[PDB]
Protein backbone atom coordinates (compact mmCIF):
# COMPACT_ATOMS: atom_id res chain seq x y z
CA UNK A 1 0.00 0.00 0.00
CA UNK A 2 0.93 3.67 0.62
CA UNK A 3 0.70 5.47 4.00
CA UNK A 4 -0.94 8.68 5.30
CA UNK A 5 -3.19 10.32 7.86
CA UNK A 6 -6.86 11.22 7.54
CA UNK A 7 -6.96 14.99 7.26
CA UNK A 8 -10.73 15.05 7.75
CA UNK A 9 -13.65 12.73 7.07
CA UNK A 10 -17.37 13.54 7.21
CA UNK A 11 -19.38 10.48 8.17
CA UNK A 12 -22.65 12.07 7.08
CA UNK A 13 -21.40 12.79 3.54
CA UNK A 14 -19.31 9.62 3.34
CA UNK A 15 -16.03 11.19 2.16
CA UNK A 16 -12.96 13.15 3.20
CA UNK A 17 -9.30 13.52 2.37
CA UNK A 18 -6.14 11.65 3.32
CA UNK A 19 -2.99 13.76 3.90
CA UNK A 20 0.23 12.44 2.31
CA UNK A 21 3.92 13.20 2.80
CA UNK A 22 5.37 14.99 -0.22
CA UNK A 23 2.07 14.97 -2.10
CA UNK A 24 -1.40 16.41 -2.61
CA UNK A 25 -4.23 15.32 -0.32
CA UNK A 26 -6.00 12.25 -1.70
CA UNK A 27 -9.79 12.02 -1.88
CA UNK A 28 -11.29 9.09 0.06
CA UNK A 29 -14.82 7.77 -0.29
CA UNK A 30 -16.54 5.46 2.23
CA UNK A 31 -16.82 2.66 -0.36
CA UNK A 32 -13.02 2.27 -0.28
CA UNK A 33 -12.78 1.57 3.45
CA UNK A 34 -11.88 -1.96 4.45
CA UNK A 35 -13.27 -4.04 7.30
CA UNK A 36 -16.56 -5.23 8.80
CA UNK A 37 -16.79 -2.14 10.92
CA UNK A 38 -18.94 0.82 10.03
CA UNK A 39 -17.36 2.55 7.03
CA UNK A 40 -16.06 5.73 8.61
CA UNK A 41 -12.67 7.34 9.36
CA UNK A 42 -11.64 10.03 11.87
CA UNK A 43 -9.34 13.07 11.76
CA UNK A 44 -5.73 12.00 12.49
CA UNK A 45 -6.29 8.26 11.84
CA UNK A 46 -3.37 6.34 10.35
CA UNK A 47 -4.11 4.41 7.15
CA UNK A 48 -2.45 2.32 4.46
CA UNK A 49 -4.01 2.64 0.99
CA UNK A 50 -3.49 2.58 -2.76
CA UNK A 51 -3.73 5.61 -5.10
CA UNK A 52 -5.84 4.85 -8.20
CA UNK A 53 -6.98 7.15 -11.02
CA UNK A 54 -10.75 7.35 -11.60
CA UNK A 55 -12.78 9.69 -13.81
CA UNK A 56 -12.32 12.53 -11.30
CA UNK A 57 -8.56 12.11 -10.90
CA UNK A 58 -6.67 10.48 -8.02
CA UNK A 59 -8.51 8.68 -5.24
CA UNK A 60 -7.84 6.13 -2.52
CA UNK A 61 -8.57 2.44 -2.77
CA UNK A 62 -8.08 -0.33 -0.24
CA UNK A 63 -8.14 1.90 2.83
CA UNK A 64 -7.09 0.06 5.97
CA UNK A 65 -7.17 1.53 9.49
CA UNK A 66 -3.74 1.19 11.16
CA UNK B 1 -20.43 3.54 -13.57
CA UNK B 2 -21.82 0.61 -15.57
CA UNK B 3 -23.07 -2.98 -15.32
CA UNK B 4 -21.57 -6.33 -16.24
CA UNK B 5 -21.57 -9.93 -15.06
CA UNK B 6 -18.96 -11.98 -13.20
CA UNK B 7 -16.95 -13.96 -15.72
CA UNK B 8 -15.25 -16.08 -13.10
CA UNK B 9 -14.03 -15.63 -9.53
CA UNK B 10 -11.49 -17.78 -7.69
CA UNK B 11 -12.83 -17.76 -4.14
CA UNK B 12 -9.61 -19.03 -2.53
CA UNK B 13 -7.44 -16.37 -4.11
CA UNK B 14 -10.06 -13.67 -3.86
CA UNK B 15 -10.03 -12.27 -7.42
CA UNK B 16 -11.64 -12.75 -10.82
CA UNK B 17 -12.95 -10.80 -13.80
CA UNK B 18 -16.16 -9.06 -14.77
CA UNK B 19 -17.25 -9.41 -18.40
CA UNK B 20 -18.61 -6.32 -20.13
CA UNK B 21 -21.09 -6.37 -23.02
CA UNK B 22 -19.08 -5.12 -26.02
CA UNK B 23 -16.01 -4.23 -23.96
CA UNK B 24 -12.94 -5.65 -22.29
CA UNK B 25 -13.00 -7.82 -19.21
CA UNK B 26 -12.27 -5.93 -15.95
CA UNK B 27 -10.16 -7.41 -13.09
CA UNK B 28 -11.97 -7.48 -9.74
CA UNK B 29 -10.28 -8.02 -6.31
CA UNK B 30 -12.33 -8.87 -3.18
CA UNK B 31 -11.46 -5.58 -1.56
CA UNK B 32 -13.65 -3.76 -4.12
CA UNK B 33 -16.86 -5.66 -3.26
CA UNK B 34 -19.50 -3.68 -1.39
CA UNK B 35 -21.96 -4.84 1.28
CA UNK B 36 -21.82 -7.03 4.35
CA UNK B 37 -20.98 -10.69 4.36
CA UNK B 38 -18.09 -12.75 3.13
CA UNK B 39 -16.42 -10.96 0.22
CA UNK B 40 -16.89 -13.18 -2.82
CA UNK B 41 -18.54 -13.29 -6.21
CA UNK B 42 -20.20 -16.02 -8.25
CA UNK B 43 -19.93 -16.67 -11.98
CA UNK B 44 -22.88 -15.14 -13.77
CA UNK B 45 -23.77 -12.62 -11.01
CA UNK B 46 -24.86 -9.22 -12.38
CA UNK B 47 -22.91 -6.29 -10.89
CA UNK B 48 -22.54 -2.52 -11.11
CA UNK B 49 -18.98 -1.15 -10.89
CA UNK B 50 -16.59 1.66 -11.76
CA UNK B 51 -13.27 1.33 -13.53
CA UNK B 52 -10.09 2.83 -12.00
CA UNK B 53 -6.41 2.57 -13.06
CA UNK B 54 -3.80 1.44 -10.49
CA UNK B 55 -0.14 0.42 -10.81
CA UNK B 56 -1.17 -2.91 -12.38
CA UNK B 57 -3.60 -1.37 -14.94
CA UNK B 58 -7.44 -1.05 -14.99
CA UNK B 59 -9.45 -2.67 -12.20
CA UNK B 60 -12.94 -2.56 -10.70
CA UNK B 61 -14.02 -0.40 -7.80
CA UNK B 62 -17.34 -0.02 -5.94
CA UNK B 63 -18.54 -3.39 -7.05
CA UNK B 64 -22.21 -3.84 -6.12
CA UNK B 65 -24.06 -7.17 -6.52
CA UNK B 66 -27.45 -6.55 -8.11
Amino acid sequence: MQRGKVKWFNNEKGYGFIEVEGGSDVFVHFTAIQGEGFKTLEEGQAVSFEIVQGNRGPQAANVVKL
